[PDB]
């Protein structure tokens, strides 16, 4: 209850006129409290509350990137924080529902799609989607905090990440040998980068009733890089035949796309535990040292 009360007044506090009965808490994160709120007009909100300081320097490169797609994006929505403050963050829900989320059991998906059917409009629309978020002119930004990479410097950065890992939790060693080859394999390199999501998977993919993608959330992994990484969920998810749906609908639209770029996606699939372990290590979060001990193969 002083729960809801506090969230009343800080939002009214940024004139942001809230129906109590209809605050919703998810569980707080380590960075904020993520609150869903409908105001006196209808219309839904999605709220942060900050739970760390230093709230500009630490959105500063998922403000940029939203910047951006609000620029020059027309397929999809993003968020748009009308409301940008140390103390609050709160902009309108995007339209439609996550392809799926993340319960709180094992972790696996709940699903609003058929997994067993998944609509074709899913791929199309996400293609079109990522299509025009890679070919986004980033470089026509006066400033830029995001991680940016030349094709080379993807690259090498897979290569640093790799040894630092090795290094901090030790790497299967099968495992090794895979990563080194896909490294050393010049063909399999794509020869351009772009702006990238960075954490796209079903929780971020905001779909239609016909499945089709309309919007992405959560933005804190942009970086201008190898464009693969929004590729990887459609590999995991729906395997060989929804990530060759996803590259062809990219490629047909006129997303960059090189002879080995399937066969690349699934050698970084194979990188997944990278990922992991980076995030074990800045959120200090037993569970995932585990989950990424297994993942590395030791
Ligand atoms: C397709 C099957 C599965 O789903 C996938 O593999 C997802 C695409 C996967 O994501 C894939 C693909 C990719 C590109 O992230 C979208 C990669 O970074 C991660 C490691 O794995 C998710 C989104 C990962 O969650 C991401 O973990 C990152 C380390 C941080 C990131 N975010 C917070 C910045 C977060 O979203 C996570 C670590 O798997 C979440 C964790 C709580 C539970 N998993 C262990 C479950 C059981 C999954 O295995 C799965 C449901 O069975
Ligand atoms: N449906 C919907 N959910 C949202 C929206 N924005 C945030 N969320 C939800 O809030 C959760 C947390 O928000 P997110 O931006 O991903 O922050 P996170 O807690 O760091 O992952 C997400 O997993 C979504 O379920 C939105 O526009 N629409
Ligand atoms: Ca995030
Ligand atoms: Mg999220």
């Amino acid at each position: 209850s002083k729960d809801i009360k506090q969230v009343i007044e800080i939002a009214k506090k940024h004139n942001l006129f809230l129906k109590e009965e209809t605050i919703q808490f998810n569980e707080s994160g380590l960075d904020f409290q993520a609150v869903f709120a409908q105001d006196n007009n209808g219309i839904d909100w999605v709220l942060r509350l900050p739970r760390r300081e230093d709230v500009m320097p630490r959105t500063k490169v998922e403000k940029q990137a939203l910047d951006l797609v609000n620029k020059y994006a027309i397929s999809f929505q993003a968020p748009n924080w009308i409301i940008y403050t140390e103390e609050l963050i709160a902009y309108k829900k995007l339209d439609g529902v996550p392809a799926g989320t993340i319960d709180h059991n094992i972790g696996n998906y709940i699903w609003e799609i058929d997994i067993n059917n998944v609509p074709e409009l899913f791929h199309k629309s996400l293609g079109r989607v990522l299509a025009e978020l890679h070919s986004i002119p980033s470089n026509k930004a006066a400033a830029l905090d995001l991680v940016v990479h030349t094709p080379e410097e993807a690259r090498m950065s897979m290569k640093q990440r790799m040894d630092a890992v090795r290094a901090k939790f030790g790497v299967g060693e099968n495992l090794w040998n895979r990563w080194q080859a896909w490294l050393n394999d010049d063909d399999m390199w794509p020869k351009k980068t772009g702006l990238i999501h960075g954490d796209v998977h079903a929780g971020h993919t905001m779909i239609d009733k016909d499945a089709n993608v309309t919007g992405l959330i959560d933005w804190t992994e942009a970086k201008v890089t190898d464009v693969s990484h929004d590729f990887i969920f459609n590999y995991r998810a729906f395997g060989e035949e929804g990530l060759e749906a996803l590259i062809l609908a990219y490629k047909e639209i006129g997303g960059y796309y090189w002879p080995k770029m399937k066969e690349h996606i699934i050698e970084l699939n194979a990188a997944y535990p990278v990922s992991i372990a980076e995030f074990a290590l800045v959120s200090g979060i037993e569970e995932y040292e585990q989950m990424a001990k297994e993942a590395l193969e030791v």
